[PDB]
């Protein structure tokens, strides 16, 4: 159950109980749902003052935000180095926009595991690496300049000269083809000096129409000019274990392989789970631009700037937002409550360190204690705070409007 989920259901919760509360007092219901809705936009507001920075230079906080996805068993004696990897390829496929920064994870880095040797070993190749070799070993080891054609359709049942010359004559370097080759089409095909691989895996299929142009093909006899992508290179490498397929230089690539390794095959495997959170972090926060800190210490921060609010506005409204204030309480209050403390205690605690100006004071639900939150890498990403306050506000105001 994701944090966002579960801090948004608790808020609703409690918005939702003190609406009907205010309601057996006498607040009409549909004032208290712009309150609340107005709430929720002061909460934005007062959360753009009080998050801490990040920019995709400060990278000694990159490396402190990219640690928080990486623990368990072991992963320890992988946190810096893994940390450094995550942070050296998240900030090298950062892209610049209108509106902010962009950092596209799922398409623009691919994480291809390679067992043996240590995690300083991993490679940052600029392009993308298939584990796959040629069909023929005739066909050509390099490719400069090569043009690329995507099958999706097999190559396969003279009848076989026609479907390799329909290959040929698309002008293609380059060949993948997600099914089979028939082998007299690959003698053909390796004659007239083509680079083909057989049998890739339809996703290494996506990438490539991605980063090379490509127009992924299904129907041979529809090959135009302008289903060909193109790529500065295409090679067979030799990686031990066998032989891979190299795509660099490719036409519109921010995209990455990390060619990840790790001791042994079962320490890759968790390195990669690792790697994948952490990259996603690390890519959400730099979009951000600003994180939170965690231990409730933004909820606290929020009730207590929201409960100034509050006080200068007027009406049944300042009752409702002064209620919506309170709510928020209930995620330290909750924190409290499951590490079995005593929640008046912590309470008290992070309004005294708020009030006295302390913005990272929050609970650390192992030691008990009330720290600061950003020195103890409890670390939440924005867009996740202003989701679930939104959606608890949302949902709450569906529920009351009816």
């Amino acid at each position: 159950v994701g944090d966002g989920t579960t801090t948004a259901a608790v808020l609703s919760g409690e918005l939702l109980s003190k609406a009907e509360e205010l309601i057996m007092k006498g607040v009409h219901s549909t004032i208290i749902s712009e309150g609340y809705r107005h709430a929720a936009e002061k909460c934005r507001e007062i959360l753009e003052t009080i998050t801490i920075a990040i920019s995709p230079d400060d990278e000694a906080a990159l490396i402190k935000i990219a640690g928080t996805a990486i623990t368990g068993k072991g992963a320890e004696a992988y946190k810096e180095k893994l940390s450094a990897l995550t942070v050296k390829a998240v900030r090298s496929i950062v892209e610049e926009e209108e509106d902010g920064l962009k950092v596209n994870v799922l398409e623009n880095i691919k994480i291809e595991k390679r067992a043996g040797g240590s995690i300083d070993d991993s490679e940052l190749i600029d392009g993308l690496v298939i584990d796959k070799e040629r069909s023929h070993p005739n066909m050509p080891e390099k490719v400069e300049n090569a043009k690329i054609l995507l099958l999706s359709c097999p190559v396969e049942f003279k009848m076989m000269r026609e479907m390799a010359e329909k290959v040929i004559a698309s002008g293609a370097n380059v060949v993948f083809c997600q099914k089979g080759i028939d082998d007299m089409a690959q003698y053909y095909i390796e004659k007239a000096g083509i680079y083909a691989v057989r049998r890739v895996k339809k996703s290494d299929l996506k990438r490539l129409s991605k980063v090379t142009g490509a127009t992924i093909i299904q129907d041979l006899d529809q090959i135009t000019t302008e289903d060909v992508g193109t790529a500065g290179l295409v090679e067979e490498k030799e990686v031990r274990g066998g032989k891979m397929t190299y795509v660099t230089g490719c036409q519109n690539s921010k995209a990455v392989t990390v060619l990840l390794h790790g001791g042994t095959e079962h320490v890759v495997d968790s390195l990669d789970h690792a790697l994948n959170d952490a990259l996603h972090v690390v890519g959400v926060v730099i979009e951000d631009g600003k994180v939170v800190v965690g231990g409730g210490s933004s909820e606290v921060e929020l009730s207590l700037r929201l409960s100034e609010y509050a006080s200068t506005l007027k009406g049944r409204e300042q009752l409702a937002v002064s209620k919506f204030a309170e709510a928020l309480e209930v995620i330290p209050v909750a924190l409290a409550e499951n590490a079995g403390l005593d929640p008046i205690d912590i309470m008290v605690e992070l309004r005294s360190q708020h009030e006295k100006g302390n913005k990272n004071a929050g609970l650390n639900v192992y030691t008990g204690e009330v720290v600061d939150m950003w020195e103890n890498d409890v670390i939440e990403p924005l867009r996740i705070k202003t989701q679930a306050i939104n959606a608890a506000m949302e949902a709450t105001v569906m529920i009351l409007r009816i």
